[PDB]
């Protein structure tokens, strides 16, 4: 189609031009943000060529940003990091104290976010024929927001695009046409949300051509969804009837297209469900899916297996790499195996530098700050954290992320996703690191003064047996007291202490969404560690055959959307 050709075009004009227009894309940013406060401050001089922005602008992290962060969240409005006004704070799932990142957007960055959703369908209709012949069953969901006090918003990435006119009225493609309405997606319940994009994919079972999510989580949370409320879901398709369970009539009101008396399909879907054998299940509801829509690369992949058994085998296509921060690029190969997929980031999107992964790890000089290396002039098979200036007042932002370079199209590099730096465990958009875990141990710890006991040894992993996953910790105890020994009921206190000290992020996909199952505290028998930590990453088997005891936290830790 001429559409798609349009698009591909792009790809090519912005991969064969990439360190022009990535000279184009900062001397931009820095024409129009070169009189804001924070750039005056490194007396750039007016000058908007790359060499005196990499020997004056300082690289930084998150933390280094807070002082004019804080500012604008409390309400002062002047060109602090952007000429345009920060139209709202993108909270990043990655966190500092415990917190949210507040990123810094602006309005036009929304333009740029379509742009690159603009791309996927047109790359994807190469390798994956006659998606248009039928529909994309996408579970997607929308998280709470709150304000900071000087009024601006703070709320996912995701949310605010799903929220924005550019997702609401979308353009029209053919390509692209979901079963879940905007109403059920934008539905702040996520039980009536989730929900109703399941009943609307059974109705147009037939139709679906791909499952997906945003991740391989995601995806699978659904499928668990329809395990434990396939009941009340087929007696609303045999009845033609919506549960009273949903109680927003703006969701009420989207299914009405869909909801009629089918007898038939609801004892085929419960035909299946009633099964006890779930393997290939998504090929016996959804028989025409051609492949699953989910991000299985980086910390995903411990659930490439779990979505292998579910879909009997269907390929898995990551197709986006993207951020708070920034939407960075899109994988022009969507069909090619999961650990083999490689990133393009699309040079318009921001100006991208990069620091060398070996030189990492020691502080960087402010005022001498290192050169990095252009996004053109990467070289392949080397390591990299992710460095970026975007249009709203990040300079020379680390990201976090380690990237590894596969290859080149036309100038253009490729990616392979190494990690987020510091991340242990992740279960879904949570990520916890060694600093907040071992915290959380040594809360939980002091609990046990009750009686003689302390915590001799502990590791971790995550554990994705369940859906949801969970948080395993393993604890070698040391009893001086034999006797006064602490009990099943004192140690799921001590499960909730660990997780009620753990991130936002963490403590509300336990709250908010059930995306997260409770965390586990596994006791092993005295001296079973000296045969290192704190996270495992086969070797679990032998820490299990030692186990004692296992505990389960018993209520769920506190959670607000409102921030500290
Ligand atoms: N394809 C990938 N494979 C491994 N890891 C990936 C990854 N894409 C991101 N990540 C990690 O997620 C980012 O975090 P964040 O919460 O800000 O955004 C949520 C993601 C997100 C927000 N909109 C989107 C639109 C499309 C795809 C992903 C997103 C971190 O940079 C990065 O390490």
């Amino acid at each position: 189609s001429e559409k798609d050709a349009k698009a591909l075009q792009f790809i090519e004009e912005m991969t064969r031009n990439a360190d022009s227009v990535q000279e184009r894309v900062l001397a931009e940013i820095l024409s129009r943000n070169g009189e804001t406060e924070y750039l005056k401050r490194f007396k750039l001089e007016g000058s908007t060529v790359r060499e005196t922005f990499k020997s004056k602008i300082p690289v930084i992290k998150y933390e280094d940003l807070q002082p004019e962060i804080q500012r604008i969240a409390n309400g002062d409005r002047s060109a602090i990091l952007s000429a345009h006004p920060i139209s709202e704070f993108l909270t990043s799932s990655g966190t500092s104290a415990g917190e949210r990142k507040l990123m810094p957007t602006i309005q036009e960055e929304l333009d740029r976010r379509q742009m690159l959703y603009s791309l996927l369908m047109p790359v994807m209709n190469l390798y994956v024929p006659g998606l248009d012949k039928g529909k994309g069953l996408y579970f997607l969901f929308v998280k709470s927001e709150t304000r900071t006090p000087g009024g601006l918003l703070a709320r996912p990435v995701l949310t605010s695009y799903y929220k924005s006119e550019h997702f609401k009225t979308r353009p029209y493609d053919p390509y692209n046409v979901y079963t879940s309405p905007n109403e059920a997606i934008l539905c702040a319940d996520s039980f009536q949300s989730m929900y109703t994009q399941m009943l609307c994919g059974i109705y147009e079972r037939k139709q679906v051509l791909r499952l997906g999510a945003v991740f391989a989580s995601g995806l699978l949370r659904a499928i668990r969804f329809l395990q434990l409320n396939w009941h009340q879901l087929t007696h609303d398709i045999r009845t033609g009837t919506l549960s009273p369970k949903i109680t927003d009539p703006s969701v009420r009101n989207c299914v009405a297209g869909v909801l009629k008396p089918d007898p038939e399909l609801a004892d085929l879907v419960a035909g299946e469900c009633s099964k006890d054998n779930w393997e290939g299940i998504i090929t016996r509801i959804w028989p025409n899916t051609k492949y699953l829509d989910v991000i299985v690369t980086g910390a995903m992949a411990q659930y490439i297996p779990t979505l292998d058994y579910y879909s009997g085998g269907l390929p898995l296509a990551c197709t986006m790499y993207a951020s708070s921060e920034c939407y960075f690029g899109l994988n022009l190969n969507p069909m090619s195996k999961p650990s083999e997929v490689s990133y393009t980031i699309m040079p318009n999107m921001a100006y991208f530098e990069f620091l060398p992964h070996e030189h990492s790890s020691i502080p960087l000089s402010r005022d001498s700050p290192p050169r990095l290396v252009d996004l053109a002039h990467v070289e392949v098979g080397k390591e990299y954290e992710l460095v970026i200036t975007t249009y709203a007042g990040l300079y020379r932002y680390r990201v976090g992320d380690i990237l590894r370079v596969t290859g080149f199209h036309n100038s253009a590099p490729q990616f392979h996703f190494v990690r987020r730096k510091n991340v242990l465990l992740s279960i879904d958009s949570d990520k916890t690191d060694e600093a907040e875990l071992q915290k959380a141990v040594d809360n939980a710890s002091k609990l046990l003064r009750e009686v003689n006991t302390s915590v001799v040894e502990y590791t971790s992993f995550a554990d994705t047996k369940t859906i949801p996953g969970h948080y395993v910790i393993y604890w070698e105890l040391l009893v001086k007291d034999s006797a006064n020994s602490p009990s099943d009921e004192l140690l799921g206190q001590c499960c909730l202490a660990m997780e009620e000290s753990l991130n936002s992020v963490y403590r509300q996909g336990r709250v908010a969404d059930n995306s997260i199952g409770p965390l586990e505290i596994r006791v092993v028998k005295s001296g079973t560690f000296e045969e290192v930590p704190r996270c495992v990453n086969p070797i679990m088997e032998l820490l299990d055959s030692r186990v004692v005891s296992s505990h389960f936290s018993p209520a769920l830790p506190h959670w607000t959307p409102a921030r500290r």
